[PDB]
């Protein structure tokens, strides 16, 4: 549907180049060959990591917190004095099935370097080997460990795509455990809700157009990670639950304008505002899902600055 | 493009009914016949006014402030204690050429009655008989009069469509006059910027699709009101100017998801956030430009509540 439009006239020349490379880099069909699929996205994430290391200077260490593998990503210059008593948890994307290692660094590096903060990126259990709520348990275990060193108000959690879904689910799991809620979250290109509204049609997630009979959208996320979880499970789909929505911490919702998640994120932001939760929504016209894993455009740097700015204004400072 | 989609699955049954009423209310072709066009929209605004008076109980008085005709719109039994020291200025839409009288009450009534506040709706000079900056001068004259009774921090300005554009232009005119900036504004379905990005194509403002050559979009607003004003006039187009944007007050940007203005509002929100201005963006998936002139749907009431809540949180309270 969108292929009939010119590129958004808001875009930098650099973004217009990225969009052509994104389309050219599209995966072939894998037909259930998970090993071939994982190898393709391992290469994709390694390619984006090379681009990140050209732009940003960071140091990464492996750690284990409460039996969960993490990578701790810091600016090579060191964390700023302002951020000495803050930390972010990153939850990587990758369709709930890949993104471990380089995909996690691709999300953590630009935010660690831009904000000047420590980012703990979680190597959570993946589908299809593991199922909901495995990733919630993993992120909550990391969060529990960081509460030994950082006040809850000074901890942020963010993730992109599948990671934005898991970030919202981790919040409800933290509450289920009786832990203090995090200071702020980023649910980027995804949250604790099914895809809905117009954007999945416009992005072609569901086929539509001349002579073509558009089906209703599912009220569940189709991923194997979520199979058999009901739409009524407020911990799994909190941005459809008035109760879990009221308990959300301050939330940043960021998407591309051509991102299949954007209709759901605009509704989530309306629900957070009605519930009295501090939330912020940004849309980058013309850009796709999870666009800011491609760092070679001003729009990605701009996104990193909005993420850094949100955490810098919402997280506590004091030890 | 959008006729191939089902209605957004987020919409209430009432909104799906309003969407069909909107289609039935669409103007026939006028061939530049301004008299016929004005008569058509007079009836359209009178029809929406009947619907407003069914839902909301207000009282309206005519006044003149600094030689500008206004209507003062209040809840029928009086303004709330919360809002005794606050006032909103409304700037009606109508393509800069109509909307005087009933069109202005259609924007003022739901916010007066929802927030429980006095709304002064300005009968500003229209195109093509008047040109930029006539409407800025008119709104600034009203603002200057209200500063005799209300602190600048306690005054909000809002408008829809053409009125959102004029609201942003009135802010720059107020600064030109050496007056204190208003406490907050609402630039709804329009701001001080051309329409841009993807949404003008998806809304069908400009033809796109098989066998059609989609043209580039203009860098100026095409209205007679703005004839001969340059793109480089930062007072006319403040949300395209990094200088005028840093001086903006706290801003609410609200649009339908199918609104031709939505791409421009998402960019204006990014620019306000980078300039450190408090701004809030809401998008109502599946709804068109200026949807909330139709009060008979929960989504309109929800929009009125977001407008009231933005002014309630940003305007001062002190006498
Ligand atoms: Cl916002
Ligand atoms: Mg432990
Ligand atoms: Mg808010
Ligand atoms: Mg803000």
């Amino acid at each position: 549907l969108m292929s009939w439009l010119p590129p958004s006239n808001q875009l930098s020349p650099e973004a217009r180049s990225v969009l052509d490379r994104m389309d050219a880099a599209k995966a072939p069909e894998f037909n259930g060959d998970l090993v071939r699929q994982r190898a393709f996205y391992q290469q994709f994430n390694d390619d984006r990591l090379v681009e990140m290391r050209r732009v940003f200077r960071t140091r990464e260490r492996h750690e284990t917190l409460n039996a969960v593998h993490v990578q701790v990503v810091e600016p090579a210059d060191g964390v700023s004095a302002r951020n000495r008593d803050r930390v972010l948890i990153n939850v990587h994307g990758g369709a709930f099935m890949w993104g471990a290692g380089s995909g996690a660094l691709v999300e953590a590096i630009p935010i660690a370097a831009t904000m000047g903060v420590s980012v703990v990126t979680v190597d959570y259990r993946l589908a299809p080997e593991n199922r909901y709520p495995a990733a919630s348990e993993d992120v909550t275990a990391v969060y529990r460990a960081l509460l030994e060193r950082y006040p809850a108000a000074n901890i942020g959690i963010f993730g992109t795509s599948a990671g934005g879904v898991i970030t919202a689910q981790a919040v409800t799991w933290i509450r289920r455990e009786g832990l203090p809620r995090p200071g702020a979250i980023g649910t980027l290109s995804g949250t604790g809700a099914p895809y809905s509204g117009d954007s999945p049609y416009l992005a072609g997630v569901v086929p539509v157009g001349p002579g073509v009979k558009a089906p209703p959208l599912p009220g569940l996320l189709p991923t194997a990670y979520m199979e058999g979880v009901g739409a009524d499970d407020a911990r799994a789909y909190p941005l459809t639950s008035d109760a879990e929505t009221v308990f959300m911490p301050p939330t940043l919702l960021l998407a591309g304008g051509r991102d299949f998640a954007v209709s759901a994120l605009s509704l989530a932001h309306r629900r957070l505002a009605r519930a009295g939760v501090d939330s912020e929504l940004h849309l980058f016209d013309g850009l796709p899902h999870a666009f800011f894993v491609w760092p070679d455009m001003p729009e990605s740097l701009e996104a990193y600055a909005l993420i850094a700015g949100f955490f810098d204004s919402r997280l506590g400072l004091t030890p």
